[PDB]
């Protein structure tokens, strides 16, 4: 309470008619606003951590009621209506002469009109983990807050065309919300959407038509369960199957069921793996396994308890060999490697702001401490968790908290990176927090 | 005719009535799945049947189809929706008795959906109720009851602001990966012309008006994104390329977030001044500038573009002939994904090397539509000319399935012969030169 | 040991005696030549046989592809010299009859010619005379006269002025096309340990004489050949990086005109102080850096590289582990091609992908070169270290016919599991560590 950081998070609340519904993302004073000053909510769940933890819900609570109220409004682009369930990237009170009122993205004001899907499932998310925190079961069991879970259920569970189980994004659909080749069926989607389904099993009522929605989610979830940890899972035992496969088998009973052919595995790949590592791969589809090695997607797999014990452990241990790649000088990089040369140029359509090593290709990221030391936490590997800490502590305060650091190592602050970056803040705080007190660790597992 | 026996001889005949037709008839290559009935290679054939007037095979099909659709569909517990319509199928027999197998995807190579297997469905199904006058058969409750689980499954609620259909790669034609994902224009323009189908084709009797009410307005939302937002000619061009980067707001003029300085240098030099075409896919941060000829010509044909649209997308056929033409009508996009660009795009698949296959190589099948469109823009001669090149060579090559080069003078890498909608797609050619009314049937 | 067990179990029978062994014995891959008995792969299963003490498959085997030396062997009516080794042969039967069939390059893919199996053949001979004791069978006449045929065709006149031997690509272990065309190190010690086998196995009646003064100048040339432009150390390396381009005569120094900018970077930092090796190729304006092992471990036990040169190869060995021996001795070559290099250089040979196969690639069997050669030098612990390497993966992993990636990580991409050179390898080295004294029979 007495320290830096806490008082900034604290100048980072947004008011609305009084009461505190959240917090802006960043409070540079210099760089444009953009959509800065908007409370994302991706954003703020580290920050409703820390509410939580001290003991202030009422932040977390008004937060989860004025985002279910921006569910039910109307969002347009070109006068066309998606679904009713999708809650926005973000929003920002505005006032009207006398009178104060929201407004939000939905996506339709969204740089390169990207959707923000990992949204509802954060919400959800949190929505659970306010639940186990205060102890307060009345607010989820609302006929409003039953109805819009199964609004956001019924985007998540749409029927498909295809035999993949996973959910199926456009590109930058995530925390990456930005074109970097994360399309189709990216891991973090994945992971969160098994995560959200763990959760809403818990938090919806058989009564009406809930039994229908509590069927319709755990037979997604165990398929989807089977289909990430069977076909996304990566150690040199399945690279050695990968690499010999056959190409263009045809038939229900083939090995090479998503057709790879193994002259198009990175070099790369080989080498980085330690005998006794492994993860969870970025994404797979037709023709297609993309091998970086993606930070929140993989620390999420072992909190939701997607990866089994072994995997969370030899997810663990690929962070302890290559430190320096996925830590560096500042925790936690969003991905691994970065896309370089001519690669960028094709897969992110030659975007300034994701050149090689920078922002989600590639830079680190300091919110991503509080899920690695969760993570970390969790597997029993403290020690990681302490150096990690130890790392990030060490400058984030100098450098007055920014959004993301660039570089291999994340030796540079963030090309275009905005300071008091409230996540930033909020991630070290919350990693903190559970190290202090572990069994923290139970609100988002 | 050598061409009417060679289709005659490609039927499959399912308890003695004929069903379907082949993909191949290959005497040296392995089956793979060339010995199936694709629902996307029946339909050239169905027209061949349909205009001479055995139209049993067509009816047969559409009724087989529609029972295949309640199969059960399955790979490691999870279901697709119902209304999914298998990519292909078979007969198959157990000791004396026979049944229908089909891919569903579940053991299509890289598992890819058939999204374009169910539109074209629909749109068979409505080419054989106008061809025939036989309007008992869409109106059974099976048949109702079939095209609303498809629409179900197309209309299904998703996360985007724009009503595109979003897929996987190889969902259509190209069904394989070549960096068509997400929005592919083939995809939206069958989408949009299999709900003008359904339109036709739905009762309104019980939920049928609801289902008639969700058509019409997404039919209306869909020629708008696709004609506003899809459509390239130099005017176009010029805007795009001056877009500023990184705007944040409702009110704003490069919507998508393209960087004019990843804009392809050929782009500006290969559009004529009276030319243009729909771009092959639109997403965050992406515009595929690649020309893609079925999505092009389809969008004549079902009335997507407009009547000067469709002016200068022949146009652009016309002036740029050798390329999109040249010795085999017609390639299927341009231009070839090349170098790196081939290895991150397509994973290295070595059936799509560049100037093969889906990778800007040659399909005769499409000289039906690029028929079919030159008829209803009034650009006979440039049918003539098409016709005659293919004419030239497909019976003297065997047929093959697909050609390949620059300007498709080699046969197809690893083409099959004998290739059916080879085959079908020269006979409907000639078929609708002959009577230009029956283009009515796809249009 | 489960080990024999497997050797038993490749061995082909031929009118109810033993007369070679299978490549490998793989449940599921297409046989293609990989069910016949190769003349290279035989080696060290004839030296497990030889070492064990039941001599009679060597004997046999050595008589039968005498035998097929004479042969007829034809492609479009063209003949090779009557020397010619086969590749490989198998046994076929007509009815109850029972015949030998082999592969002298005219079935062999690519057509590559095994110009190193007649002198594994001549070796093969000494090593079975050295190790049983039986002189009779080198005596004969008819293997007198097929030593000379072998020797008629490594002597035969050529055109150029050095003494090294001129073969198309891929005529060695490589097999397949990887720039190892023109004077491939391996060919020239094989060569030249032929030479010196030959130099034993000559009886001086008639014409012998004449044969054993041809090998006797031809073994002096090659010697100082080899020796004096083959051998690559850092002090070596800075003469010939500061060599002047374009000298013409007698006298000068950069005699094959090499160009020292096109000297690869790797090269420069890749030695160590001590250490040095046998380059892989020399030719008119070009010197092949790359390190090739069998080459190299062979140079060693022919007796061909000093002694002090022998330290220096086992000194680079040691300095870099990684890697030449890295999870599974031998590397093969060393560095792969790769990118644009391998496209030009393999024509993209996809078995040849880089560090796979051939294209730096790790292979078990070359681990008893390895062993024998570190014995000879006085490193018992590298072929400790090596062999426990191997030892700790080729069972569990079924005897892989070959290991892929930089340091030999991968199972190979099309790897034949229960390959028998693999087995005979370990066994050998094993036997060899056991009894030293047995490395004389190849030295
Ligand atoms: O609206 C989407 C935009 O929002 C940001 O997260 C911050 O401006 C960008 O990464 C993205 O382009
Ligand atoms: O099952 C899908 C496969 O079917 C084909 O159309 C023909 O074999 C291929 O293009 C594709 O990979
Ligand atoms: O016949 C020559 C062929 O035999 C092989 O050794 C095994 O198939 C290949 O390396 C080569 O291409």
């Amino acid at each position: 309470r007495e320290t830096e950081s806490w008082k900034l998070l604290e100048s980072s609340i947004i008011y609305y008619e009084g009461n505190p519904i959240g917090t802006v993302a960043a409070q540079d004073p210099e760089l444009a606003a953009l959509n800065y000053d908007q409370c994302f909510l991706r954003d703020f769940v580290p920050s409703a951590f820390v509410f939580l933890m001290d003991g202030q819900t009422d932040i977390v609570r008004n937060f989860l009621i004025e985002t279910l109220t921006l569910q039910s409004h109307e969002k347009e682009m070109d006068c066309f209506q998606p679904g009713a369930g999708l809650m926005p990237a973000s929003f920002k009170v505005e006032s009207d002469g006398s009178k104060e009122y929201l407004v939000a993205d939905f996506g339709e004001k969204a740089i390169a009109r990207v959707p923000p899907v990992d949204s509802c499932m954060w919400w959800i998310l949190l929505l659970r983990a306010y639940e186990k925190a205060t102890g307060d079961l009345t607010l989820a069991r609302e006929p409003k807050f039953q109805a819009g879970i199964k609004l956001i259920l019924d985007l998540c569970l749409a029927h498909r065309f295809s035999m993949y189980p996973t959910m199926l994004v456009p590109d930058g659909a995530f925390m990456i919300d930005r074109r970097m080749g994360v399309y189709e069926h990216p891991l973090e989607i994945q992971v969160l959407f098994y995560a959200a389904l763990r959760a809403a099993r818990e938090l919806l009522l058989p009564d009406g038509d809930g039994e229908q929605y509590l069927n319709k989610v755990h037979g997604r979830l165990g398929a989807l369960q089977y289909h990430i940890r069977n076909y996304y899972w990566v150690d040199l035992k399945r690279l050695r199957e990968i690499y010999r496969y056959k190409g263009n088998e045809f038939g229900k009973e083939i090995a090479n069921k998503f057709n790879i052919f193994s002259q198009s595995i990175p070099d790369w790949v080989i080498e980085w793996l330690p005998e006794k590592g492994g993860y969870l791969a970025g994404n797979l589809g037709p023709g297609r396994m993309d091998f970086r090695f993606f930070a929140l997607g993989n620390l999420m797999a072992i909190l939701a308890g997607l990866a089994s014990e072994e995997e969370s452990q030899r997810i663990m241990n690929l962070f302890a060999h290559r430190w320096e790649d996925l830590i560096g000088y500042m925790p936690v990089k969003i991905c691994y490697p970065a896309l370089q040369g001519l690669e960028w140029q094709i897969v992110t359509g030659c975007d300034p702001k994701n050149i090689p090593w920078s922002y989600h290709n590639g830079g680190n990221w300091p919110v991503l401490l509080w899920l690695f030391t969760a993570a970390a936490l969790k597997t029993g590997k403290v020690e990681l968790a302490h150096e990690a800490i130890a790392i990030a502590e060490g400058r984030l305060s100098n450098d007055k908290f920014p959004e993301y650091y660039d570089g291999n190592n994340g030796r540079l602050i963030g090309k275009e990176a905005r300071i008091y970056q409230t996540w930033s803040i909020a991630g070290l705080l919350v990693a903190k927090q559970f190290l202090a007190n572990p069994d923290h660790v139970e609100f988002i597992s």
